[PDB]
């Protein structure tokens, strides 16, 4: 993966974002082999794109041959709209009005999947967030920061001031049309009586009545999920690229027992699930983290084995890296949205595996058990190459190379550094990049990985080589992590 940002104009412009849009819509109604997203933000355009299928150039070449008022009524009952109304002079009333007055424009969405940036708000009613913010907004509220206003589709954390609750669901995986808004719609706030609408449901990628039921969760591990490549093209929405977090070896368990590197397998981290076979399986354990355990004996990472109907397959923990794979010969049967299988958690498409969940094979595509191939040693301690980012700043990258970093916490959204002072900052939200070293004003460097949001206003200075993202994969609390150019 490789990616770059076209900038048309700074700040809330409504000509630069009309520019980015135009671009982004043309490329999303017909992409060509090798984009990945296409994601605009204000005056910004973020590409990404796979460099051995379309080339920069091409791209950019591309480029230059390319070419709706929307109601929210809201219930003004927001906890913070006496504070909002004292702190700028206004009556309740006033605020209120001063909210509906304006025509909106959605310049960005997707912080989390169907979130809309709209703006202008009004001069009268700009009032910065909070200081710190919330641990929990709740769905559908109505809230205000600076120019900025926006609604909260899914329950999330946040710090912009909250003046109500829509009484209509921006978000709804289940409808025939998920996402009310999209980037440019206009949008027109009212004020109104009714229901607070229910929270997104989880949407189930994983069928009811698997036609080849092949194994059984007797127990879950710590959060075991099917993933395939990833979801491309969802950006815009704010669907995370999702997918395996150690994509190769993802696909090499799948090439162990034949199938498309992307055909949709099991990945788990920290803990493993419980499971048993339903039906005699060709499976395959890859990764690191664990060794599988079958009737008795310890399978390594990196070969495919018979897993017999009726016998039971566990994961120990062991040695370096937390995260395994398991690939079954044909594949897991898993429905997809919007091009993918692969879950988007913070969008509340797909689940962790549950106790009872019974998975099948998409088709039988029978192969014999035994192979093997070699997996590349995972270090005690990470070399990261670093390159420059979209905000880079020579002292950021100086600080970053400076001394060892550790990690604090890790998972699929990112890894959480501990070590020197890096400089940071702080902006409109633009698409975030696979691998950004994100460095917010005042603390931890957070570097971005598959499931991380599709917007960020913190700066990343540098983003981590993509050849090297797959070490982030296996990252666990404690690891040394050493930046090199």
């Amino acid at each position: 993966v490789r990616g770059f940002y076209l900038r048309f104009g700074e700040g809330v412009s409504e000509e630069a974002n009309r520019r980015a849009l135009a671009l982004a819509e043309a490329l999303l109604r017909a992409p060509p082999p090798g984009l990945l997203d296409a994601v605009p933000a204000y005056g910004v355009l973020y590409l990404e794109y796979d460099p051995r299928r379309l080339s920069r150039g091409r791209l950019l070449r591309l480029l230059k041959g390319l070419p709706r008022v929307v109601e929210i009524p809201v219930r003004y009952d927001g906890e913070d709209l006496p504070e909002v109304a004292s702190r700028l002079g206004l009556s309740l009333e006033a605020v209120k009005a001063l909210h509906q007055k304006p025509l909106y424009r959605v310049y960005a969405l997707g912080f989390t999947p169907g979130f809309p940036f709209l703006a202008e708000v009004e001069p009268a009613l700009r009032l910065p967030r909070k200081p710190h913010p919330r641990p929990r907004v709740p769905a559908h509220a109505v809230a205000v920061a600076g120019v900025q206003t926006g609604i909260y589709p899914l329950p999330s954390p946040g710090g912009w001031n909250l003046l109500g609750t829509s009484l209509v669901a921006v978000y709804d995986p289940h409808r025939e049309t998920p996402f009310l808004l999209r980037p440019g719609d206009r949008v027109r706030f009212l004020e109104a009586e009714g229901p607070t609408p229910p929270e997104p449901r989880p949407l189930e990628l994983l069928p009811e009545e698997p036609r080849l039921p092949a194994l059984l969760v007797e127990e879950p591990g710590l959060m075991d999920l099917v993933v395939d490549g990833g979801r491309f093209l969802g950006g815009h929405l704010g669907l995370a690229r999702s997918g395996p977090l150690d994509a190769p070896s993802a696909r090499l368990a799948n090439r162990l027992v034949g199938n498309g590197a992307g055909a949709p397998l099991l990945e788990f981290a920290y803990k493993g699930p419980v499971l048993t076979a339903l039906r005699d399986l060709v499976a395959a354990f890859a990764g690191y983290g664990f060794v599988a355990l079958l009737e008795g004996e310890e399978i390594p990472p990196g070969q495919s084995f018979l897993w017999p109907r009726g016998k039971t397959l566990r994961f120990r923990p062991r040695g370096p890296g937390v995260r395994g794979y398991l690939a079954v010969a044909g594949g897991l049967e898993v429905r997809p949205f919007l091009g993918s299988a692969s879950p988007d958690l913070r969008g509340r498409i797909g689940r962790p595996l549950w106790a009872g969940d019974v998975l099948g094979l998409e088709a039988l595509r029978p192969v014999r058990p035994g192979r093997a191939f070699p997996q590349r040693p995972l270090p005690e301690a990470f070399r990261l190459r670093l390159l420059p980012g979209p905000q880079f700043a020579g002292e950021a990258f100086r600080a970053l190379c400076s001394g060892p970093f550790r990690v604090a916490r890790a998972d699929r959204v990112g890894v959480e550094l501990l070590g020197p002072e890096v400089p940071g900052g702080e902006g409109l939200s633009e698409p975030t990049p696979l691998g950004g070293v994100q460095v917010p004003p005042s603390g931890r460097p957070l570097v971005l990985l598959a499931d991380k949001g599709s917007l960020g206003g913190y700066a990343k200075p540098a983003l981590v080589d993509p050849r090297d993202l797959w070490l982030l994969g296996q990252a666990r609390p404690g690891v040394e992590i050493h930046f090199t150019s």
